[PDB]
C-alpha cells in the first residue's frame, strides 16, 4: 500500500470532538489518503466487521450452502428482538446476529478459522478466548489493513471461490443510486469506560461509475449516542471529494 | 406458472387511463397475479429489457471479460451525453446505453445469441417478442442460478441489476421502452425485476402502451404503488 496523510480531513473529526481515523483509497491500495498515518495502521477489535470474513469462510468451507441460506430462528429467544425471526445472508449481516455468526463460527471450527484468516492476512490472527467470542477478545485489525482485504475481495484475489466472494460482495450492499453502489459494514465493540474507550467501524466501498474507492473508519467511542459518527463523518469527507453525499 | 387475475389493481390502471398488465409473483412462478391474464401472455418487443439475456451472454462467450470490464467510448457522437464516457457493466446496464449493447451483440454474432435465447426460453433483431409471464420466468431461473450459464455470470448480472437497496431488502430491476407509436401502432414500456425482502422473493414485469412521453413515469410508479400497498417495498 502506499498512503498520505492530509491533516485537513480533522477538522470534521474536530467538529465532533471524535478520537479517530480515516483511510480512502481511489482505484487500488496504491492510492490512499489519510487524516493520520499512525492510527491508520494500529490494530483494533473487528467487532461485527469480521461478519466479512466469517461469511467468506462460513461459504468456502459449506457451513453455509449458498446466496439463498436461510437463518432459522429456533424458537428459543435470542437477545435482541430483531434478530427472532428467519434472516437471510444479507439480514444476518444487516443485523449483526450475533447467535447466527457465533454458529456460523462454532462449525468452521477453530483450526480451519485460524487457516482461513492467516490465508485472508486479517489483522494480527488472534482468535483466544473461545471460538464464538474473539472478534470482541483478541483478534484485531488496522483501518489500511481492513482496505486491502476488502481491495482484494473486490478483485476476487482472496482464497475462495469467486462465486462465494461476488455472494458476500452482493449481501454487503447497503445503497443503490443510479451511479453508484455502496458496499459496507458496521462494528462496535461496546462502550468501555471513558478511560479505555470502545471503538467503532465503518468500512466499503463505493463502485462509482467505472471507478472503486475503498474505505475504513473507525473512531473510540464510550458513548452510544456518539454512534451515528461512524457514518456522518466518512460520509462528509467522500461527499467534499465528490464521491458520493 | 400458476397465474390469478385480480380486480384489485384495475383501479390502479384505469385513474391513469392506462392500458397495460402488472405479474407479480410471490416465491416463484407458481404464485402470480396480474389485473390481466390475456395482456400476461401477449408478447411485446424486450427493447432494453433485452440488455438483461445480452449481458449475460456477452460473458458467457468471454465477450464481456468479467465483472471489472470497462466499456471504453471511442469519442465518437452518441445518441444521448450521458453515453459519451467510459462504463461500467452496471453503468450501461442502468443508462440503457445501445451503442455498447449494440457492439457486445455484434461480438457475441447472430447465430450463438439466437442459440442462448433459445437455451434460455427467452421469447419467441426486432422479430423478437416477450411477455410479461415470460419475464418473470426467466428472471426467476436467473435468481435461482438456473441459466445455461456459470452461477459466477448469473451473479455478475443479478448485481449489475441492483437499482434499490434499504436494509430489509434488494431490488433489481430493468426498463425497456420502444418509443412513441401510431394508435395504431402503439409503443410500449417496460419495467421488470425482483425484490429480495428479507427470506423472501417477489418477481415482478410490468408493461403499458404509451402513446405520449409524459406518460412514461408511470412504467416504475404504478408497479412502485402496487407493491408498496402490498409491503413489498
Amino acid at each position: 500500500s502506499s498512503i498520505t496523510e492530509n491533516t485537513s480531513w480533522n477538522k470534521e473529526f474536530s467538529a465532533e470532538a471524535v478520537n479517530g481515523v480515516f483511510v480512502l483509497c481511489k482505484s487500488s491500495s496504491k492510492s490512499c489518503a489519510t487524516n493520520n498515518l499512525a492510527r491508520a495502521s494500529k490494530e483494533y477489535l473487528p467487532a461485527s466487521t469480521f461478519k466479512i470474513p466469517n461469511a467468506i469462510i462460513g461459504l468456502e468451507t459449506g457451513v453455509i450452502k449458498n446466496e439463498h441460506q436461510v437463518f432459522k430462528w429456533d424458537g428459543k429467544p435470542r437477545a435482541m428482538k430483531q434478530w427472532e425471526r428467519d434472516l437471510s445472508l444479507r439480514g444476518a449481516i444487516q443485523v449483526s446476529a450475533v447467535p447466527v455468526f457465533q454458529q456460523i463460527a462454532r462449525e468452521v471450527g477453530e483450526v480451519r478459522m485460524q487457516k482461513y484468516l492467516k490465508k485472508f492476512s486479517y489483522g494480527n490472527q488472534n482468535i483466544s478466548g473461545g471460538i464464538d467470542k474473539f472478534w470482541e477478545g483478541q483478534l484485531r485489525i488496522s483501518a489500511v489493513n481492513q482496505v486491502e482485504f476488502l481491495e482484494s475481495l473486490f478483485l476476487n484475489k482472496l482464497s475462495a471461490s469467486k462465486e462465494n466472494q461476488l455472494i458476500v460482495k452482493e449481501a454487503l450492499v447497503t445503497e443503490a443510486a443510479p451511479e453508484y453502489l455502496v458496499h459496507s459494514k458496521t462494528g462496535f465493540s461496546g462502550v468501555g469506560t471513558e478511560s479505555n474507550p470502545g471503538v467503532a467501524w465503518w468500512v466499503g466501498w463505493v463502485e462509482k461509475g467505472t471507478e472503486v474507492y475503498f474505505f475504513a473508519f473507525n473512531m473510540d467511542i464510550d458513548n452510544e449516542n456518539k454512534l451515528p459518527l461512524r457514518k456522518s463523518i466518512p460520509t462528509k469527507i467522500m461527499a467534499s471529494e465528490g464521491i458520493i453525499g
